[PDB]
């Protein structure tokens, strides 16, 4: 998405953390009109304490993103204050780690509601409006490296981030025909992976990561995983699945399916 | 998991489809004591019509797997009739396809509850009992090739199957220390992928797929994707992510993180 100046961004969890970093970069550098949605009023107040000292257009709204009615109202408010949402940043998220066998249903429901339903709610509230308007748009989903890597004690969290990864890849297929871009950001949160992530944690900066997002939005990039370190580790994870698939290359039914495909490339147009 | 004869299997959705195929193979070939759990009584009756003509130990229980209290009761019933669950097959699943922009919240909630919460409910009901018993066990999660491949109109379904894939990979990390095996089956449900899957659909048989599962359980295999055809397609999908990661190999912060790692392999033990 180009020409971001004056366009409207809606950032969940925007009162703190990664989301605040995104809000800062979009409002200051990109000069977008940014709505920051956060459940906590004090976090909103803090962010506005910062933005009140900058030449920006930022509007706070207190929102529990698990509340579908309130979400719709918050987006209505965004439209009245600034205008139709051009860029949706689904960046809000929670995490509570522990052994999976000790997890409660309340633990599951809480993280599922915020991390998955929160993203679903935003997408389903905003994306149909984008399509109706017919001026395109962009949808950012902030997942995690946990959408690729399961770890001890991150069972629930991992499940929620895989989920929104699937949603993101699904949007990626159906949104382009509406000129709506889709980006999937995986900041994070093999003991080798832990050691590599820890160094990333040490250098991590929300504003710097915000500029990575900005770059991805401008150039309409889907995969936003700015970590070359994880490459060899991911290749190994990928190869497990490939090897699993190829372990049945021997099995007769496969040769039978290949016999049919061979015959069907003959006979027919293309 | 070995020595399956006489051991107890709990199969959700066991009254029909893939799940019934699993139940048949476990009850007849493996000679397990199989509990089939299904929401529909008539499907239960049909399956029992079949099993009543075989020398098997099969017990039906009508269960809405989205009902946590009922699920616990169904597993209690399994313990009273046969004994503690040794093999849990989370195979129940629903699907309703359509353009994502037309999806309702009811569409989301329904498929999320059955496909994701249904699996969570089973795992959280049975797995702590397995651990408490201290005799190990095995957990099968039946996802889909949609846990790897997003497709037009499969947005909700894809999201739910990615989710349980994450849960499966999470279980894979934490369960081995309790001698509990984990298997992830992806039957299915690039226009090339569609064409390849259609030929698989044509040859698909629930009993044959049931024998694939049996083989995976016996040999404690996690990745159960018996389709070599999808290899080259998946490699291409994998390479997108690798290339995305490596696209920042140039960026200074990465070289900075590598400088730190280089120094830390020196200095310290290992």
């Amino acid at each position: 998405m180009q020409d971001l100046e004056g366009k409207v961004a809606f950032v969940t969890g925007g009162g703190s953390g990664v989301a605040l970093g995104q809000a800062k970069v979009l409002a200051e550098e990109a000069q977008m009109k940014v709505v920051i949605a956060d459940i906590r009023q004090d976090h909103l107040d803090e962010a506005m304490g910062y933005f009140s000292q900058k030449n920006v257009a930022v509007h706070p709204v207190r929102l529990d993103l698990t509340d579908r009615a309130a979400y719709a109202a918050a987006v209505d408010e965004a439209e009245q204050v600034f205008g139709p949402v051009d860029l949706l940043c689904n960046t809000a998220g929670v995490s509570q780690f522990g052994p999976i066998e000790k997890a409660t249903f309340d633990d599951w429901d809480w993280q599922m509601d915020v991390n998955v339903n929160g993203v679903i709610n935003g997408v389903m509230t905003v994306m149909p409006r984008m399509i109706e308007r017919g001026q395109g748009g962009h949808i950012l989903i902030t997942a995690s490296m946990s959408a690729f890597v399961a770890l001890p004690t991150t069972g629930i969290y991992c499940t929620t981030k895989y989920a929104v990864r699937g949603l993101a890849e699904s949007l990626r297929v159906e949104m382009p025909k509406y000129n709506i871009g889709v980006s999937l950001l995986c900041p994070g949160g093999e003991a080798v992976f832990a050691g590599l992530k820890r160094v990333i944690e040490h250098g991590f900066d929300p504003v710097d990561l915000g500029r990575v997002v900005l770059d991805a939005v401008r150039n309409d990039r889907f995969w936003v995983l700015p970590y070359p370190e994880f490459a060899e580790g991911q290749k190994a994870r990928d190869q497990e699945v490939i090897d699993a698939m190829m372990s049945y290359a021997d099995h007769p039914d496969y040769a039978r399916r290949m016999k049919i495909r061979e015959q069907m490339k003959r006979d027919m147009p293309g």
